[PDB]
């Protein structure tokens, strides 16, 4: 499918969960690109204002785009792959319960897996992969993707 062509990418949020603290949201985004950047040429910066590449948005139930949220549970988030527009953009379902740690839905684990999306890869059938379909907490602290993962991206990138 589709892959950026470029190695400096950008992001910007949208908007916030109140959810969190605004510092957490910044933070758990960072390390989930950090997470892509680690096994990849790919460069992201987080900018402010303007067209980023990927827009990283909380919204609830239908919200401009065809793929409307279904409240608590479920759809966690979704995104779009590598693309003008609404490509690469990654949002996150604010009828969750975005959190730091192991409560709620993990925003770090679940942006993980949403990146993966904006940078072009699909979904594992592998349940040790963040690109399985399924979320599932792990500890973030001690967070690695899986070997599955790392040939995902690097089958698009590097
Ligand atoms: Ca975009
Ligand atoms: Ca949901
Ligand atoms: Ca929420
Ligand atoms: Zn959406
Ligand atoms: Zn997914």
């Amino acid at each position: 499918g589709p892959v950026w062509r470029k190695h400096y990418i950008t992001y910007r949020i949208n908007n916030y969960t109140p959810d969190m603290n605004r510092e957490d949201v910044d933070y758990a985004i960072r390390k989930a690109f950090q997470v892509w950047s680690n096994v990849t040429p790919l460069k992201f910066s987080k900018i402010n204002t303007g067209m980023a590449d990927i827009l990283v948005v909380f919204a609830r139930g239908a919200h401009g785009d065809d793929h409307a949220f279904d409240g608590k549970g479920g759809i966690l988030a979704h995104a779009f792959g590598p693309g003008s527009g609404i490509g690469g953009d990654a949002h996150f379902d604010e009828d969750e319960f975005w959190t730091t740690h192991s409560g709620g839905t993990n925003l770090f684990l679940t942006a993980v897996h949403e990146i993966g999306h904006s940078l072009g890869l699909g979904h594992s059938s592998d349940p040790k992969a963040v690109m399985f379909p399924t979320y599932k907490y792990v500890d973030i602290n001690t967070f690695r993707l899986s070997a599955d993962d790392i040939r995902g991206i690097q089958s698009l990138y590097g």
